[PDB]
């Protein structure tokens, strides 16, 4: 336990700081055998390092997405698991929580490893070593196959699960590809189909609240009607405070989520801001200030824009929303940077001129900026000002501005967005699936006040017989698949 | 179209003021229907198929997002500009029409010096034009470019199927 | 004629509910031959199922667009048609 081995930034190599781990990670299937079967002092296979990692954990960490590294790690992992089972069957090495409190599957999920993670997710062995199997196969009557994947430490019922770890703890660049694999896809689809009613009830309730807000804000101050207005006001205040409480409780519960990916969701912040604006607007109206209308109308606008969060719950619209976000974040801010530089330069240039003659256009910076933005919006006033003594200079400056902005920048932005849309096609589907999975996980947990009862999906299907007496049970997720490539090889 | 024509004639027999709307709608629908016959050529049937595919693929999502944004901003602007220091944004129809003018190429983006919330109104209009005139329309251009690129051979196959049905 | 074999939504496998159809759709070119030419009781090749399907119909339904499934169905279809023609030419099974 020094400095070179400890996993850090710089010159480093981590192998679990153990001779057996060094041998295994080094692709040395011989000295590992001798160490395991040396009679004088056999090496225990469940001994840990300083960080709490074990040999399997060490194999997991050094795993990468390179095909050769993935193959090496897969082979070594399987062989070592088989050997450990053959030595001391009484102990399950797959369930060994390190200091952070994770198993090799959970660690592989958190660290971003995909190949080893998927291999651990769905693996099967022969009659011998059968218990060391995640995927099973009840029967293959005809071309159909009924697979039964284990759901231990991967279902959402547990305090910590693989779904939760991927959604809220993984910070890999493309963790959205880890929720499209086999029953992390089908399981999530089943949960989504079961929970549609809750999502659409929430959408309807939010729409009703926003409609009441709009109605109150339209027929607002400038008997029966007064009572209706007052009850609308109190309902809006109650809704705003309830949204604020919900969002604050969400942030308190998931307070270790923002630093991972602020822009992954970026919608809870908007809801919190809208609730804050609504409540603060009501308070300042109680104060009888002239800034009540701005804040109230801003809250209204923000809510009507937020409704996109709910409208992205469909296959055909969630992808569009994802593409909108991707384009906004990819290529719209560089265009704004260049545009504002050009616009400020030309606006101040025009203001400096047209201040010496032979209703004064370009009186200040605001007027010139507005005129330039009118040029950009389709109503540019490009005339021959005959009053000012620099007619030609002003005309040429305007022509240069329109040529540099109206031809280059906007049409180039069109082209760049075309390229961006072409680039992100499948990633859009993966990110939509990840967003829907996150929404499903959030819904599964109850509201900030109602403690929703957990529903532990999966069938308690007895699988095989362990190397013991009385048999074993394991929850699994049935999945039927019609296959002929596999079926034609079982003959 | 046939129902509209016959019903328009019947209501004209009734001497009602709704004869002209139905009659003109029938005329428009027929002149649009003529595309059914014009798509009987190799060079034009594919274009008609592409039109239909684009309409069904990516033009209704754009409308959904557009109408959400437009209604929100229209009601927001109507709520404001109702307190001073010809009243623009008098109702919802006027504000919606003004926003659609922004989108059509004749946006009236001025500095209303009469109402007491000059800056708020100006910033709301700027935000609307930035969110709609830059993102949505040009993004729609890009999405239709992608859609046209995607459906090239399927267009020919669908044209052949349509001609076979005819 | 039960529930699993019926072509419906859920867990199902349709094979025409006939032993010869089950053998043919199962890529079993041997028991099909024995059933065809067993002297004790040869199996008629134009016997239908409840829905009215025949062996050729059953081969058609289970067909998919997978290259391997397409090849399997094509080979079985051609071989069975040739055999049926060789046994009872007087009847056209294609109709
Ligand atoms: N702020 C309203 C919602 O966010 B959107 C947006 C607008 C303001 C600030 C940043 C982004 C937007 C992005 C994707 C879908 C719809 C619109
Ligand atoms: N309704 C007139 C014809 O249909 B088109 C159309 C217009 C109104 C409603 C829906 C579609 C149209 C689509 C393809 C070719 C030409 C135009």
């Amino acid at each position: 336990c020094g400095r070179f081995f400890q996993k850090h930034q710089g010159t480093c190599f981590y192998f679990g700081e153990l001779p057996l781990s060094l041998a295994a990670c080094t692709k040395q299937w011989d000295v590992v055998t001798y160490l395991l079967e040396n009679p004088h002092q056999p090496a225990s296979l469940e001994a840990t390092d300083s960080l709490g990692n074990t040999v399997l954990h060490a194999l997991v960490m050094i795993a990468d997405n390179s095909p050769e590294n993935s193959a090496l790690v897969i082979h070594m992992y399987d062989s070592l698991l088989q050997m450990g089972a053959r030595l001391c069957p009484t102990v399950q090495l797959e369930d060994i929580c390190n200091h952070q409190g994770l198993t090799p599957l959970k660690l592989a999920a958190k660290e971003g490893k995909i190949e080893i993670f998927r291999h651990i997710l769905q693996r099967e062995f022969s009659g011998l070593y059968q218990p060391l199997s995640r995927k099973f196969t009840e029967w293959c009557y005809g071309p159909v196959r009924v697979s039964l994947y284990d759901l231990s430490s991967v279902d959402s019922w547990e305090k910590n699960s693989v779904l939760e770890i991927i959604a809220f703890h993984c910070k890999s660049p493309h963790r959205h590809r880890m929720v499209v694999l086999e029953p992390l896809n089908k399981l999530l689809q089943e949960k989504w189909d079961r929970l549609i009613p809750r999502f659409f009830f929430n959408f309807a309730c939010y729409l009703v609240y926003m409609i009441i807000f709009t109605i109150v804000a339209y027929h607002q101050p400038s008997t029966f009607g007064d009572s209706m207005l007052l009850l609308g006001h109190i309902l809006i205040l109650l809704g705003g405070i309830y949204l604020l409480l919900g969002q604050l409780w969400y942030f308190w519960r998931r307070r270790l989520f923002i630093w991972i990916s602020f822009m992954d969701s970026y919608f809870e912040i908007l809801f919190l801001v809208q609730a804050l604006l609504t409540v603060l607007s009501q308070v300042l109206r109680f104060v009888e200030t002239e800034w009540y209308l701005p804040l109230l109308v801003s809250s209204l606008v923000l809510g009507w824009l937020n409704l996109l969060y709910y409208t992205r719950g469909f296959q055909h619209t969630g992808i569009y929303s994802v593409m909108i976000q991707k384009v906004i974040l990819r290529d719209l801010l560089r265009f704004l940077l260049v545009y504002l530089v050009f616009l400020f330069g030309f606006a101040v240039a025009l203001v400096s001129l047209s201040r010496e003659a032979r209703p004064v256009p370009y009186g200040g910076i605001l007027d010139a900026s507005l005129e330039l933005f009118k040029f950009t919006i389709g109503m540019g006033e490009l005339a021959f000002q005959e009053q000012l003594r620099f007619r030609g200079v002003v005309l040429l400056l305007l022509l240069a501005y329109v040529l540099l902005t109206y031809v280059l920048l906007l049409n180039m932005l069109i082209a760049l967005m075309s390229e961006t849309v072409n680039s992100v096609a499948t990633d859009s589907w993966s990110i939509w699936k990840l967003q829907k999975a996150i929404s499903v996980l959030e819904m599964e947990n109850g509201y900030w006040w109602c403690r929703r009862k957990r529903h532990r999906a999966g069938r308690l299907l007895k699988v095989g017989t362990k190397g013991d007496g009385i048999p074993d049970e394991r929850w699994c997720f049935r999945v039927e698949e019609v296959n002929w490539a596999a079926w034609e090889k079982t003959l």
